[PDB]
C-alpha cells in the first residue's frame, strides 16, 4: 500500500495553470493605482477552486499581501486582478509573486518611478507600414511593456529625410512616405504606435542625426559652409553612400550654431508634430582629419557636447513635459573617441553606446559602462551591442545535402561548411529544395550562405512550401572565395515539417553558389550571459523591439535572427530581474580593490574576479544599506561577451565564504537570480565567524546556472 512510480488519478498537470503576469503599464508613478493582471487556465482535467494570492517584495522584504477565490470548470480561463497603490518613495523597484495552489504560480514585476531615466528599459519600433492597424500597433507595444517592462521606445527610420523628417505637400502632411530605403512609412500607423507608448506609460524616442542631411539639402535652405570636409578647400564633404548612386547623407559641423538651428528645428518639429517625449540622436562615429568649410583643422570628437547641450536648451524651452535626450557614443570602449567629452559635458538625461570591437571581454564591457557610471555623474547606461552578430547561428542544412535539380556540387573555394556546395545554380529550371523541421510555431529566419563574383546581383525565387514568397538577391562581392549570409527572409511557419526553395525562373539573373541554409538563432546561453553582465555591470541593454523581435544588427528592421520560445521566457525572467532589483543593480557602487586578499572565495570550482574564462566571476557592489555579491557562471565558455556560447557548466552545492567589514553584522543572506523560483528573493542558511582575512559569513549556495545575486 504506496504511491506508485506516477501518481495515480484523474488530473493533469503541465498544461495551463498560471499563463501570464504582468501590469498595464510599464512603469508608475507614487500613489498610482497598479492593475495586476493574472491569466489562469484550467487544464486540470476538471473543475478547481481555490485562492489565488498576490505578494509584492521590496528586494528581502514583503510589503503587500492579498488573496481572491477563483473558480474554473475544466477547460477554463479566466483573467483576475488585483489592485495595489504604488508605494510613495519614488524610484523603487518591486517583485510580485502569484501562488494559485495546484493551478500553479507566476511572477512579475513592479517600477515605481516618476521619471524613466533613472531606470530606462529601451526597446525599439522600427517599421511603421499602413497594413498595421490600431489594434496591432496596440498588440505589439503592450507585448513589450508586460513582457519586459519596456518603458522607452526608440523609433528607427520613422522619418521622410535626415534633414526634412516629416513629408510636407504644400503645407499638408503627406499621408505615407518613402525612406531612404524605400520603405512605405505610414503617418497614421506612426501616431498609433506613439499612443499607444503612452498609454502603457512609455516614452517615445525619435532617432536622428547629430550631423546628417540627405542628397540635395541647398534648397532646404541648408549651406555647405556649416559642412564638415575631408580636405582644407573643402572639395570633398564627409558623406555616406548607400549603395545607389544617388542616396546620400552628408555630413555637418555640430558646433556650427547656424546648422544647430537648422536640426533642432527639426527635432522641435518632430516633438509637436508626432507626439515624441524626446530624441534619441545617433552618428556614424570616429573620422579623423576635419576641416570645416574654410579650412581650419577641427577634432570632431569634442563639438557633440556644445550642439546636444543647446539641443536640450531648445528642447526644455519648447516642452518640459517631453525633451528627453540621449547621444550615441558610437564605438564604446574606455577612453574612446568622443567618450570622454560626451559623457562628462553633454546635457543627456541618460547615457547611450554602441559596442563595436574595441571592448570584446566582459571584464572590458564592465570597465567600459563604469567609466561612463563615473563621468556621468552616476546617469543610467544604455547599451547597443548587437548579439552574435557575425555568427551564422541557428539550425544548419547544407545546399549539397538537400534535393538539387540541374545544378552541381563542388569543392573548389574554401571556406564552405559541410562536405562542399552547390554551384552551377545559373539557369532557369535549376533548383535547390531544402527539408527542414520547425520545432515550434513561430517566426523562423532563412538565412543563405552564399559566393557570388559574377559582377552584379544574382537573383533566385525564394519558395515555401510551394508556394512563392519574394524574389531574392545575393550581393556581388569581389571574388568567388567571398562567403556571405546576408541574405535572409524571415517567415512564420506552423510546427513541423515544411519545404524551402530557391528555384532559378524567368526574370532571375546571375549566378550563385549555394553553401547552406541556416535558421537563423539567437543562442540563449550567450544571450543571458551578456544581459547578466551588463546588468550587474550597472548598465541595460536594448535588444527587443517591434513584434517580440530581437535586434540582431544596426538596422533596427534587420530580422536575419529570430528569438526561440526559451530565449524568450528566459527574457521575460531576465527584464522582471532587472525590474524588481533596479535599487540593487543600478544605485550601487562597486567595492573598491580588496587589498591584500580578495573578500569573496569559493570551493570546488575555479573564480575569478575579472571576468575569466572558464571560471565563476564574482563582482562585490555596495549601496549604503546593502552588501551585494555576483555571481556570473562562466565556466564551460570564453571571456567574449558577443559570440555564441555553451551552456554554462551548471553547479550545485557550491560552498562561498564572503568577508564583511569587521564593524558589521549579519542578521540574514539572501539570494536571487532570474534563472532560479522566477526571480524570487531566497532566504539561505547561512554561518558566520572570524578567520585571519577578518569576519565572514559562510554558506552553501544551492545552484548557480548563469547568474546569481547575493546580497545582504
Ligand atoms: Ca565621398
Ligand atoms: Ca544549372
Ligand atoms: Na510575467
Ligand atoms: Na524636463
Amino acid at each position: 500500500h504506496s504511491s506508485g512510480l506516477v501518481p495515480r488519478g484523474s488530473h493533469m498537470s503541465g498544461s495551463g495553470g498560471i499563463e501570464r503576469v504582468f501590469t498595464d503599464k510599464a512603469r508608475y508613478n507614487p500613489g498610482d493605482a497598479v492593475s495586476i493582471r493574472v491569466q489562469a487556465k484550467n487544464g486540470t482535467g476538471s473543475s478547481w477552486s481555490g485562492a489565488a494570492r498576490l505578494e509584492i517584495f521590496h528586494l528581502e522584504n514583503s510589503v503587500y499581501t492579498s488573496s481572491q477565490s477563483l473558480s474554473l470548470t475544466n477547460g477554463q480561463s479566466t483573467t483576475l486582478t488585483f489592485t495595489w497603490t504604488a508605494p510613495s518613495t519614488d524610484f523603487r523597484g518591486y517583485f510580485v509573486r502569484i501562488d494559485a495552489g495546484t493551478l500553479g504560480q507566476g511572477a512579475t514585476a513592479i517600477d515605481v518611478s516618476s521619471d524613466f531615466t533613472k531606470y530606462p528599459r529601451y526597446g525599439y519600433i522600427s517599421e511603421f507600414e499602413s497594413g498595421e492597424t490600431a489594434l496591432e500597433s496596440k498588440a505589439k507595444v503592450d507585448q513589450l511593456a508586460q513582457d519586459y517592462h519596456i518603458n522607452a521606445w526608440q523609433f528607427y527610420d520613422w522619418m521622410w529625410r535626415h534633414d526634412k523628417m516629416i513629408k510636407r505637400t504644400g503645407g499638408s502632411i503627406d499621408s505615407t512616405w518613402l525612406d531612404l530605403f524605400n520603405r512605405e512609412i505610414s503617418w497614421s500607423t506612426l501616431q498609433n504606435q506613439i499612443d499607444a507608448v503612452h498609454d502603457v506609460n512609455g516614452k517615445a524616442m525619435a532617432y536622428a542625426m547629430i550631423y546628417a542631411s540627405r542628397e540635395n539639402y541647398s534648397p532646404l535652405g541648408i549651406s555647405p559652409t556649416w559642412g564638415i570636409y575631408e580636405d582644407s578647400s573643402h572639395t570633398n564633404q564627409f558623406d555616406v553612400d548607400f549603395g545607389d548612386g544617388s542616396t546620400y547623407l552628408y555630413m555637418f559641423d555640430p558646433q556650427n550654431p547656424n546648422w544647430q538651428n537648422y536640426i533642432h528645428a527639426e527635432y522641435i518639429d518632430s516633438i509637436n508634430t508626432a507626439g515624441f517625449d524626446g530624441i534619441h540622436v545617433d552618428q556614424m562615429g570616429q573620422r579623423s582629419n576635419v576641416y570645416d568649410y574654410n579650412g581650419n583643422s577641427i577634432d570632431l570628437s569634442t563639438r557633440f557636447s556644445p550642439f546636444l547641450d543647446q539641443a536640450k536648451s531648445v528642447l526644455s524651452a519648447n516642452n518640459p513635459a517631453r525633451d528627453n535626450l540621449t547621444y550615441n557614443i558610437v564605438d564604446g570602449t574606455v577612453n574612446g573617441w568622443a567618450v570622454n567629452d560626451v559623457s562628462k559635458n553633454a546635457d543627456l538625461d541618460f547615457l547611450y553606446s554602441e559596442i563595436w570591437y574595441l571592448s570584446d571581454s566582459y571584464n572590458q564591457l564592465k570597465n567600459y559602462i563604469e567609466q561612463l557610471r563615473a563621468n556621468g555623474g552616476n546617469k543610467a547606461v544604455v547599451l547597443a551591442a548587437y548579439m552574435n552578430y557575425a555568427d551564422n547561428a541557428g539550425t544548419r542544412y547544407e545546399a549539397e545535402s538537400a534535393s538539387m535539380t540541374n545544378v552541381s556540387t563542388n569543392t573548389n573555394h574554401a571556406g564552405y561548411t559541410g562536405s562542399g556546395f552547390v554551384d552551377q545554380f545559373a539557369s532557369t529550371g535549376d533548383k535547390v529544395s531544402f527539408a527542414i523541421n520547425a520545432p515550434e510555431a513561430g517566426d523562423y529566419s532563412l538565412v543563405f550562405r552564399y559566393g557570388n563574383n559574377t559582377g552584379a546581383n544574382s537573383t533566385l525565387n525564394l519558395y515555401v512550401d510551394g508556394n512563392f514568397v519574394q524574389k531574392l538577391y545575393f550581393f556581388n562581392q569581389s571574388s568567388w572565395g567571398t562567403w556571405k549570409h546576408d541574405a535572409w527572409y524571415q517567415v512564420p511557419l506552423t510546427q513541423g515539417a515544411h519545404t524551402v526553395e530557391l528555384r532559378y525562373e524567368s526574370g532571375n539573373v546571375g549566378a550563385v553558389n549555394l553553401d547552406s541554409l541556416t535558421l537563423g538563432t539567437f543562442d540563449e546561453h550567450s544571450v543571458r550571459l551578456a544581459d547578466a553582465m551588463m546588468s550587474a555591470s550597472g548598465a541595460t541593454h536594448i535588444e527587443l523591439g517591434d513584434d517580440n523581435q530581437m535586434l540582431p544588427h544596426e538596422y533596427y528592421p534587420n530580422r536575419s535572427k529570430t528569438m526561440r520560445s526559451s530565449l524568450k521566457n528566459a527574457m521575460k525572467d531576465h527584464y522582471n530581474f532587472i525590474t524588481a532589483y533596479e535599487n540593487l543593480l543600478f544605485d550601487s557602487d562597486v567595492v573598491p580593490n580588496d587589498t591584500g586578499s580578495q573578500f569573496v572565495n569559493l570551493t570546488g570550482v575555479s573564480a575569478s574576479g575579472d571576468g575569466s574564462a572558464n571560471t565563476v566571476w564574482y563582482i562585490n557592489k555596495r549601496t549604503s544599506d546593502y552588501n551585494i555579491v555576483h555571481l556570473i557562471n562562466l565556466l564551460g565558455n570564453d571571456n567574449q561577451w558577443r559570440n555564441t556560447a555553451s551552456q554554462p557548466s551548471f553547479q550545485t552545492n557550491l560552498p562561498a565564504k564572503i568577508y564583511i567589514g569587521a564593524d558589521e553584522t549579519i542578521s540574514d543572506v539572501y539570494l536571487a537570480s532570474p534563472d532560479l523560483s522566477g526571480g524570487e528573493t531566497q532566504e539561505l542558511a547561512f554561518t558566520s565567524g572570524t578567520d585571519a582575512g577578518g569576519k565572514y559569513v559562510s554558506f552553501t549556495v544551492p545552484e548557480l546556472k548563469y547568474w546569481n545575486m547575493i546580497y545582504m
